[PDB]
């Protein structure tokens, strides 16, 4: 029993982290086989941060302009290419610690582990969710770019996020490992702002099911709701719509606990209306939305 | 910016986890040099669960009764001994992935990372605190015993916890790596319970500093207090006493933010006496007490591990 924000063990990713320097900029790279992936803004100069022409900047680089360090070892760059907002540096040695891996682009509401790194060395690991507004609420300082987000269901690392940018509200933006940003963001210093965020309803419901599995019932009630009436209420609290896909996905947790999905929706409606009246759920006095249904089944079963 | 509940990178510990099976019980062991450490209750059985005599149960055991697997490779046990509530299985092979490490016993209020493992395979990592009542609020299922807690300093892993037991309230009890339980707990099926717990005051203060560093300032006020006066409020709200050593440890955060510790204590006093008035601090509507001052300094400055 118990319920924690639980990350994946980070060792398989730690073995891939390197330091990349170009000019006066240092950040992290991800070393898989004979390629190092990193944010392309490592090649920006201070003159050129608003409207960098990355194709023009990159054609001017020699391989020796990229200093790649793996622990105490300098890796030799032998080629380079750009894929969207990621730079791929070909190096002369394959990483002997390369895990089984894949690249996945995730949808809002999905969670992943972040291995925050500086100068190619790991600082710590934590859980994040892709927010509905395509930001993540990370913990990132100068030099953290190139840190990655990942899941390790089974024995294969699925890389889903690479860190690029901090936005004015203190939240974070980045790309998949094919270099496509999540959300409308761009790797330029032009004015950008996150949209209004919303709460990930399906995840809140998953976490209420976790609470029941762990022995809580105080927030249950004798009411139910239609799906459309639930959504009409929930949107008044800046919750995301609940779709039939979400209802289907919650089926297994519904079966395990004996609480129909729309009955749990009625519990959530009442919690939004009333608050917790001095109580807590799984050690929180707020409705938690960064556990997915899959996360709850992973941790409770 | 940002502030998250952050665990240590777990790779140095993942390479030490093995599976240990004795009879019909499987749990995890920690393989360091040529010794595997695991809970001694691995030797109990369903006809012995209530009041085992461990002294006497181990002599009946031989080396080949312990099956130890490092991934898909069997490790041959060549000796066995007990130390307090931990079993030490000598194996014929030193772990080539043994990190620089030491065994430490932590104090209530200190935090650590747990590498939750099943069948010798690491499955998750999370951050915990040793509660004042000597339990931890972990997340553990059947088969998790032998999972360990640790901190890292520079390049050295300090192992501080091995998991043994779940108590009736769903919190957890275990030992240091010398097999001494934290708290007044024993490894057998007799009645036991977590005592009443308290809140780790110095950690709440550290987290309020983390909040100020990240721009959350609404709870600050013009007032200050004294150590004596605040400790009367702490006692009233089942908070741990604040000592002068706690005040000194927070010195760096006081200097960085301009909020002296007793100035922040006046904030905490008002929060305890008045609540949050509907507001949140670092995304929480509760006062968080599982970040130490060092945790805050480390995360806010980007310290890394070699
Ligand atoms: C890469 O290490 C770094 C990580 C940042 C630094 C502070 N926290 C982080 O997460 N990223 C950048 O420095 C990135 C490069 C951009 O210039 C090419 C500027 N970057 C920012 O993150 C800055 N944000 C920014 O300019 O935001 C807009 C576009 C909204 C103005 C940030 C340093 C203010
Ligand atoms: C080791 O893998 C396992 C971990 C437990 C399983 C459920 N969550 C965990 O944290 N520990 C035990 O199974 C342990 C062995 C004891 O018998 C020698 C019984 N154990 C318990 O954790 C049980 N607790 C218990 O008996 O509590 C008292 C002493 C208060 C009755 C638990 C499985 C009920
Ligand atoms: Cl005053
Ligand atoms: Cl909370
Ligand atoms: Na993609
Ligand atoms: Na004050």
């Amino acid at each position: 029993s118990g319920f924690r924000k639980m990350a994946f063990p980070s060792g398989k990713v730690e073995g891939c982290m390197v330091q990349v320097t170009c000019g006066t900029t240092t950040l992290n790279g991800l070393w898989l086989d004979d390629v190092v992936y990193c944010p392309r803004h490592v090649i920006c100069t201070s003159e050129d941060m608003l409207n960098p022409n990355y194709e023009d900047l990159l054609i001017r680089k020699s391989n020796h302009n990229f200093l790649v360090q793996a622990g105490n070892v300098q890796l030799r760059v032998i080629g380079h290419s750009m894929q969207n907002c990621v730079l791929k540096l070909k190096v002369d040695t394959a990483n002997p610690k390369t895990p089984k891996y894949k690249f996945v682009r995730i949808q809002p509401g999905q969670t992943f582990s972040v291995l925050a790194c500086y100068n190619g060395s790991p600082s710590g690991v934590y859980q994040c969710a892709m927010r509905p507004n395509f930001t993540i609420k990370g913990s990132f300082l100068n030099g953290s770019c190139g840190s990655v987000g990942f899941n390790i269901d089974y024995d294969c690392v699925s890389f889903c996020y690479m860190h690029h940018m901090e936005l004015p509200t203190g939240v974070h933006a980045g790309t998949d490992l094919e270099g496509n940003f999540y959300g409308p963001f761009v790797d330029r210093q032009t004015a950008q702002a996150a949209g209004t965020d919303t709460t990930i309803t399906v995840n809140v419901l998953a976490w209420l099911y976790a609470a029941v599995i762990n022995g809580d019932r105080w927030f249950l009630n004798r009411f139910t709701t239609t799906l459309n009436d639930f959504n009409l209420v929930a949107m008044k609290y800046n919750y995301e719509p609940l779709t039939q896909d979400h209802v289907d996905i919650l089926g297994p947790l519904s079966a395990q606990t004996g609480i129909a999905v729309l009955d749990m929706c009625a519990s959530l409606k009442e919690l939004l209306q009333n608050g917790m009246n001095g109580r807590t759920i799984l050690g929180s006095a707020l409705l938690e939305d960064e556990f997915t249904p899959f996360d709850v089944v992973r941790q409770c079963s």
